[PDB]
């Protein structure tokens, strides 16, 4: 009975996105963040822009994810941010559950 | 009632996956790429090959879908591009909001 | 007939990311990998911790995601390492082509 799920969204730089991983870890909301540094285009104010993000994705179980949108929502410096979860179909065992403890 | 995908694809470079972002927002197809830089592998002529490549989600509704996959398909460099979706099961409600508005 | 699957994991490091991609190629158990390095952060003996590492992407058939848990397990340096799979929705027809023959 896998139950983990997968958050995903971009932060404006490479410290506000650990800042948040690290408080939602503080909160028990999620087991494990990944992030990285992304190239990002979409339109602002009527014009293409391109800009500099840090991406995250943010490993936690089902039972988790209202908690974790409701603190991202709170946490996050963009005023719309991108969050959303993808489905996951399988987990290695042993990993899944390492990651229920976690967030426990 | 979310509607979002995420398409995934992999280009020989910055430039080329910046350029069909920004192609692709201008052709209202998606509401916004993020791009990052991948080492892969893979065959090709009977060898196992490293190559460094970028990769790119584009985040759209299920309604540009199509039209995505058709226009990746004639602006990919390569001859057999990788292009697939994955499945989004939440999106916060705002930013779904924006998604769709960035596309209309 | 889509049967194409997304299998993720994380590595300690770039050199032993490559290897195993490299290594499941050989063995033909994936047709493609896209690694890329990121940041971490997990509880680890009572302390968040925060650590650098690679994720890997690795592109596959539903029919060898068995041969490649385990195989990936008993590659693994991790004692518990982070194996998921994420559900694909779509792809491209001569994209899905390929990746059938590139794991027969």
């Amino acid at each position: 009975h896998h139950h983990m799920i997968l958050v995903y969204s971009t932060f404006p730089n490479e410290e506000k996105a650990l800042e948040i991983g690290r408080k939602l870890l503080e909160k028990r909301l999620i087991a494990c963040f990944n992030a990285f540094e992304i190239r990002s285009g979409y339109w602002w104010k009527g014009e293409i822009v391109q800009d500099k993000e840090w991406a995250a994705i943010f490993k936690t179980t089902e039972e988790k994810e209202k908690e974790l949108y409701e603190e991202l929502r709170k946490l996050h410096p963009y005023e719309t941010p991108a969050i959303f979860t993808l489905k996951v179909e399988n987990v290695l065992t042993e990993y899944m559950n390492w990651l229920r403890e976690s967030v426990l």
